[PDB]
């Protein structure tokens, strides 16, 4: 007959009780045998009538009051079962258990009362949410955010989440670190933010090789243009994850297209690393450059130049960089180097700040439209808060530097938050005109003088032309070479300057490329104080006229200075095939300075309104004029399917690392065949494509799994915020996940791989004294291939704990590790 024995689980089974790996939790839901609305009628419940873990069970005396007390406040109250503020007011954890659940028991009665008067059960869904708030323990404060509201736990062994075991997760293996004998040196930090990919693993540096693969061949794999294959790799987040990832990508690329032995075979598959840190270059430079080193000169660019007040000396542009310019008149010597005007983080370190600015650390309401009008807004005026100052100058020092392979944005050439391509912005002129004149041009040593604290010369002495003393081998050397003048104060004096051009070009004449007027810049001499053309006398010496200006485009001084020609010349120096060191595979040298990267996406990008409105599409209409500004390389936006949740849709939110978008889903950038089609299109103006490539984290992962936890700092080890720490506790985090991309093309290639390049998985990697694993295939990430996870806004006390002290288990399908043991009100 009825009774509250009904109260009982239907089954003790998944089918009837809510469980992530057997393990139930106080925010799940279950199916009771039968429920009740007055106490005297029971109906046995259906499949469709499921009620919440925490109207029957609570992990302590205390939270079952402050439950009965919550509910009956907040409209759940009936006098008509003794439920009122005052009837529930008085009751604590001191109360006795045959009296509280009297009092739990009537309340469940009233809240089956609000489901048939409602008509569902979404108030009740809504109303434990907003309690689980109150509660600290059960609350998503729990797992203690630090007081940036950021921070990391590490997914560490556990007897309940045995599955989840690792043998490896080694943790900060970074740079120098990679043996793990200085943990506490220049390595670099494991976490940034998401699901941290555990690539010290054998097997996840197998699927790491074939994810390369896949990309390095994915126009034909595909089926989709057979031409649309990507020829190198951006590598996201280099200084964050295991190195030996780095060796074996270096093995691969090698091993695929000789890059080795040929310089030509290198520059045609370039790869560049994310991170500045000092310590990646002397690791890159020891390994023989299998990667380019990202220089930190877009830093000293922006110190120098970029900001309103607190400008630091013009010199700084010879010895902020991990080149110094002083009189580089050397080849095959510097580190081989990716530099920019514009850091990856800025344009989202400025507008995030310009947000919590006009609304104070306020709930992330999406006005960053506000944030961009104010943006675009400031960027005109002369008197800049905001935007960079100097835009064009910092261009003009970065595209006639020497020993780098420098990187334009497309932020800076457009307003990126505009349709793509479709609005230029007002600096469109000044860096296309300083792109084109660096192809013409900029070639030979370098010599940057300091003429005084805020002005500096950077003299460039053309092709084939090694110091100032040079004669000139190439028949370029005469009619090449640059002179960039950049003042960084703009009430400086008028005055009249001496450039040094070099022996080679003694009684030249000079065409006045750009020069600085009272309203910005002019490229026919027309409002500045020299005229279109300037002859150097007979040591090769130029007298120019300098003073400070105070407009949008120069705040203090911007002058560019080439030789006078007859017809258009091409400075490009073409690799060897046979290289000076055959230990090398990068070389800083004139091959290499004559490449060009272009960053080919902005975060705040906007959705295509259509088709026509793809990047992929407008990218592979307009490569032409890329090939015309003189870019060599094309980076390319992280091409892979993102979180739906995720704040950009920019590409670094991976939730399928295969699927590059079809043509009813595409990406923010387009689908799988008009990728192809840009890649291909890129191709046939011969420019190449290197995509960016993700092995650090993975976001927005849609299934749960029952992990054990540690809150720890960004390197992995234990963390104490705030006095309060964690160690060994149970964590239903988001692990599981990766698309039917990860399920189909989940190490698929490493049978190729293994059969063409055996030595892939011989070479021991330098981690873990063992080589990568083809034996197993990753057809769906999980806790076991991740090292730990950015605090995920869940809480720590969710794991229903019984009396005794133990977890609630089932043994389900899968789920037979333990014997079954139910809370009391649950069987
Ligand atoms: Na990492």
């Amino acid at each position: 007959g009825p009774g509250t024995w009904e109260n009982m689980a239907f089954a003790q089974d998944s089918s009837a009780i809510n469980n992530i790996n057997g393990y139930l939790s106080y925010t799940g839901w279950y199916r009771p045998y039968g429920t009740s609305q007055d106490g005297k009628t029971w109906y046995p419940t259906t499949v469709a009538d499921w009620r919440p873990i925490l109207m029957y069970v609570w992990p302590s005396k205390d939270v079952q009051v402050k439950f009965i007390q919550y509910f009956v406040n907040h409209g759940y109250e009936n006098s008509n079962y003794g439920l009122t503020a005052g009837s529930v007011k008085d009751l604590s954890e001191n109360t006795a258990s045959i009296n509280l659940n009297e009092v739990a028991q009537n309340l469940r009665y009233v809240i089956e009362q609000h489901i048939v008067a409602a008509k569902s059960t979404s108030q009740l869904a809504n109303d434990i949410n907003n309690f689980i708030t109150t509660i600290p323990e059960l609350s998503a404060s729990s797992e203690l955010p630090d007081e940036s509201g950021y921070g990391q736990v590490i997914f560490v062994n556990n007897d309940n989440t045995s599955y989840a075991d690792s043998k490896y997760r080694l943790m900060s293996r970074t740079i120098n670190n990679q043996t793990g004998n200085d943990n506490s040196g220049d390595n670099g930090y494991e976490f940034l933010t998401g699901i941290d990919i555990d690539n010290s693993n054998p097997v996840v540096q197998a699927e790491n090789l074939n994810w390369e693969y896949f990309l390095l061949n994915y126009g034909k794999l595909m089926g989709y243009n057979p031409d649309g294959n990507f020829d190198g790799f951006r590598i996201d987040a280099a200084d964050h994850i295991d190195a030996d990832v780095l060796d074996q990508m270096g093995q691969l690329m090698d091993d695929m297209y000789h890059m080795k032995g040929n310089p030509q075979n290198a520059n045609n598959h370039l790869s560049y690393n994310e991170g500045y840190r000092s310590s990646a270059a002397r690791m890159l430079n020891k390994k023989g450059n299998p990667q380019l080193y990202m220089d930190y000169v877009g830093s000293t660019l922006g110190n120098v130049l970029g900001r309103a007040n607190n400008r630091d000396t013009i010199s700084n542009l010879i010895t902020g960089s991990i080149v110094n310019r002083q009189n580089d008149v050397t080849e095959n010597e510097a580190t081989p180097n990716w530099s920019f005007v514009t850091n990856h983080d800025q344009r989202a370190n400025l507008i995030n700040g310009l947000i919590i600015k006009d609304h104070p650390g306020a709930y992330k309401a999406e006005y960053a439209n506000q944030a961009w009008q104010e943006f675009y807004a400031d960027q005109k005026k002369t008197d800049k808060q905001y935007a960079q100052y100097n835009v064009p100058a910092q261009y003009a020092i970065l595209l006639s530097n020497k020993d780098t392979v420098p990187q334009i944005y497309y932020g800076d050439l457009y307003n990126e938050t505009a349709q793509y391509m479709q609005e230029k912005s007002i600096y469109y002129d000044a860096i296309t005109t300083l792109m084109k004149a660096r192809k013409q041009f900029v070639s030979g040593g370098q010599t940057m003088t300091k003429l005084s604290d805020n002005l500096i010369a950077s003299v460039r002495y053309g092709k084939g032309v090694a110091n100032a003393n040079s004669e000139g081998t190439d028949s370029l050397s005469r009619t090449s070479g640059m002179a960039v003048i950049v003042g960084n104060n703009p009430q400086m004096a008028e005055q009249t300057i001496s450039i040094n051009m070099g022996r080679a070009h003694a009684n030249e004449q000079y065409r006045n490329l750009l020069d600085t007027t009272d309203n910005g810049l002019t490229y026919n001499a027309d409002g500045a104080e020299n005229p279109e053309t300037l002859t150097t006398d007979d040591n090769g010496i130029l007298k120019v006229t300098v003073k400070g200006y105070s407009n949008p485009y120069v705040s203090g001084y911007l002058g560019v200075w080439v030789p006078v020609v007859s017809v258009n010349q091409d400075v490009t120096t073409n690799a060897a095939t046979v290289s000076a060191d055959s230990n090398k595979i990068f070389e800083s040298n004139a091959a290499l300075d004559s490449h060009m990267i272009y960053q080919d996406f902005s975060l705040y990008q906007p959705e295509p309104i259509s088709t026509e409105n793809h990047a992929y599409n407008i990218i592979a209409q307009n490569a032409e004029l890329f090939n015309n500004l003189g870019i060599t390389d094309f980076w390319m936006a992280p091409p892979y399917t993102q979180y739906s949740e995720s704040r950009y849709n920019d590409g670094y939110s991976v939730t399928d690392r295969y699927n590059l978008g079809t043509n009813a889903n595409p990406t923010k950038y387009g689908s799988g065949e008009e990728l192809a089609n840009a890649i291909a299109a890129l191709h046939s103006a011969g420019l190449k494509a290197q995509v960016d490539i993700v092995m650090n984290q993975m976001i927005g992962l849609p299934g749960q799994e029952a992990v054990t936890v540690t809150r720890a700092d960004n390197r992995g080890m234990q963390t104490d915020v705030n006095g309060k720490t964690y160690a060994n506790q149970m964590y239903f985090a988001y692990t599981t996940g990766g698309g039917n991309g990860q399920e189909t093309y989940g190490g698929k290639y490493l049978s190729e791989l293994q059969s063409k390049y055996p030595d892939l998985f011989t070479t021991r990697a330098i981690s873990t004294g063992v080589a990568p694993d083809p034996t197993t295939h990753i057809t769906k990430w999980s806790a076991k291939y991740e090292n730990g996870t950015s605090l995920q806004n869940i809480g720590i006390g969710l794991a229903v704990k019984l009396p005794n002290g133990e977890y609630a288990y089932l043994r389900s399908s899968d789920n037979k590790s333990f014997n079954t043991l139910l809370p009391s009100e649950i069987s």
